[PDB]
């Protein structure tokens, strides 16, 4: 039931899209050892993911969420970088999606930096690299990322350096708490709680 559709450069939704992926690359304390090393991405192509089936289950679910919390889904824009970025985005987000060994627990999770989702592109610390020249930094093959619609409700705090929810919570948010320039992180347990909007379709660029 998916289907994708190409966004124009031009396109005002490209270009914001395109502009959340730039601005959100920081530096990694691994020294880019999972994801490379890069300060911007060549950006190849931005497409919508229209599925009307996985967008009800999202919209239900969000619905439900918001009615109990004070009529607020909380809803966010956040990264997701996975090796089933194929699965996710013709079957929908499930617990096959989860990273079982998460220092928040067996969910789903998500990322302000767009830079932080690029690490797990290849796999967990980024695995063995691209599959063409196992270069966990390789300038040429081309990775994918989602931004994704991500509904957290009352989330939890947990401040810091599938299973369930914390109860009386509908997510937990990994706050920065050592590095000051990592944005939060985000873990939800029901794959309902996140749509795959836009599958972007990039390079990573070789500082000069
Ligand atoms: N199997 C697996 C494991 C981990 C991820 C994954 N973890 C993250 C952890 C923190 C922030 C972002 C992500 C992510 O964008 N993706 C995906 C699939
Ligand atoms: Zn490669």
């Amino acid at each position: 039931g998916t289907i994708l559709i190409d966004l124009s450069p031009d396109d005002k939704e490209f270009q914001s899209v395109e502009e959340e992926m730039q601005s959100t690359v920081r530096e990694h304390r691994d020294g880019g050892h999972a994801g490379g090393i890069f300060n911007r991405y060549n950006i190849l192509k931005i497409q919508k993911v229209c599925n009307k089936k996985l967008w009800e289950r999202y919209t239900h679910r969000r619905k439900e969420v918001s009615e109990e919390n004070h009529n607020h889904a909380n809803e966010r824009m956040l990264f997701h970088g996975s090796p089933f970025v194929n699965a996710i985005i013709h079957k929908g987000f499930d617990e096959r999606h989860a990273y079982i060994g998460g220092m928040f627990g067996a969910g789903i999770y998500f990322a302000e930096n767009s830079s932080k989702s690029n690490q797990y592109v290849y796999g967990i610390g980024g695995g063995t690299g691209c599959p063409v020249h196992k270069d966990r930094s390789c300038y040429i093959c081309h990775r994918q990322l989602l931004f994704c619609r991500v509904t957290l409700g009352k989330s939890f705090l947990q401040f810091s350096a599938m299973a369930h929810s914390p109860p009386g919570h509908h997510s937990v948010t990994g706050r920065p708490s050592v590095n000051g320039l990592a944005l939060a992180e985000y873990v939800i347990y029901r794959g309902e709680q996140a749509y795959p909007e836009y599958l972007i379709t990039y390079q990573i660029m070789r500082p000069e």
